[PDB]
């Protein structure tokens, strides 16, 4: 893999990211490290307001770029949505707005709080010289004391890491099919599939660390955008930079490169169709930094690895495959259970749109299977 910017040890994560920004931004840092106060104490959104409109121009770098974005857009989500109660706030302040819509543009990210942001780049590890585990890390924004933010994040962050095993394999995969190397291509594919196995044993963290009541009654607020939303129903207003409201999603971790990259690989057809689930996992793709979008569709002008193994009467290969795509519907059956227990349960003290998404999703990796008939 060239530059898609992959990180042999992280992935599609950050690597090292960045916890400071040069004294000139210290007005943007203050406000981002103290929201949980800021908003709880009510002086969040008058603080945003007094903001002077700092130029961006003093963020050299791309690490400092991402923290920026970070700390913005925790910023907007935090203005936006307020104690997150149901009073908002429909227009972004100028001085603010302006140089998040800047930076964003110039990242080629939307203005709003992503995936990328708020875990990707949201993290660091309490000891340089220890492992990347849960009890070694932190994230570096949190909405609210008690919102289970780090949990959220890191438990991601970590699921995402897990995988970023698997990817560099990839190329092993492509080198094999054209090089003939039938025995290498089926290491490869259980190296892949171990990898995905163990990322949902990571997976299983996300109890430890997350309540469901405060993650759908507090976090889930604030990681909320607006697209389709009806209390911002034409969307956010980023005065000073555009001229009427722009609609935009909220932050999800579906809008991680990770399963999409390996429902790409093995052939699996989640973005096909005219579907509702294959628009939605489409339009998350502009979510994602450029590299790693950049990286997904490489992938998909490489020849099928589904194709391959067919084409080959080698049932070692077709299980190998299926190992594959066997741990991805394990992934998602275990994340359907997740929002049973995060989602449906909580909000029974409509939604079932969500519910036949995910299953339609699983659904059709299921339906990638080879040797199920
Ligand atoms: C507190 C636990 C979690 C909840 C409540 C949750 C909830 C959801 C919901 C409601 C969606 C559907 C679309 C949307 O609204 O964005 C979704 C999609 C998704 N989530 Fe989660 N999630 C959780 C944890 C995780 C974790 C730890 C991962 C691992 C990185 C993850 C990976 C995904 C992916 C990849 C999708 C997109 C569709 C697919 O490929 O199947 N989620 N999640
Ligand atoms: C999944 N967020």
């Amino acid at each position: 893999s060239k530059e898609y910017h992959i990180d042999e040890e992280v992935g599609f994560a950050l690597p090292n990211p960045q916890e400071n920004l040069p004294d000139f931004y210290n007005d943007w840092m203050f406000i981002a490290k103290h929201l949980p106060d800021l908003i709880e104490s009510g002086q969040l959104r008058e603080r945003v307001e007094k903001l002077n409109m700092l130029s961006i121009d003093h963020l050299t770098d791309h690490k400092s770029q991402r923290l920026a974005r970070l700390v913005l857009g925790c910023i907007t989500m935090a203005y936006v949505w307020g104690k997150g109660h149901g009073d908002v706030r429909k227009v972004l302040p100028r001085n603010i707005a302006v140089p998040y819509c800047q930076l964003s543009k110039k990242l080629e990210l939307p203005p709003i709080l992503v995936y990328a942001d708020c875990v990707l780049a949201n993290w660091k590890k309490k000891d340089p010289n220890k492992p990347l585990t849960y009890e070694n890390m932190d994230v570096l924004f949190s909405f609210r004391d008690g919102d289970c933010s780090k949990g959220f994040f890191l438990v991601s962050l970590l699921v995402e890491i897990a995988a970023a095993s698997a990817i560099k394999v990839i190329p092993t995969v492509f080198k094999a099919m054209q090089m003939q190397e039938r025995d290498t291509l089926l290491k490869a594919l259980l190296e892949i599939a171990s990898c995905l196995e163990k990322a949902l044993q990571v997976f299983h963290q996300i109890h430890d660390h997350v309540n469901p009541k405060a993650f759908f009654s507090v976090l889930r607020i604030y990681l909320s955008g607006w697209k389709g939303n009806p209390q911002l129903s034409d969307g956010l207003v980023y005065e000073g930079f555009w001229e009427d409201p722009k609609e935009f999603a909220g932050g999800s971790a579906g809008q991680s490169s990770v399963f999409q990259c390996f429902d790409v690989l093995l052939g699996i057809q989640q973005t096909a169709g005219g579907g509702h689930a294959a628009q939605f996992l489409q339009d998350m793709r502009r979510y994602m930094p450029p590299a790693h979008r950049n990286f997904l569709c490489s992938l998909e002008s490489n020849p099928s690895v589904r194709e391959f193994v067919l084409s080959k009467g080698d049932a070692g290969l077709r299980e190998a495959y299926d190992a594959c795509v066997k741990a991805l519907v394990s992934l998602r059956s275990y994340h359907l259970q997740i929002v049973t227990k995060y989602i449906l349960i909580p909000a029974s003290q409509g939604g079932t749109d969500l519910m036949n998404f995910l299953k339609t999703v699983r659904s059709t990796t299921e339906k990638s299977l080879l040797k199920e008939g």
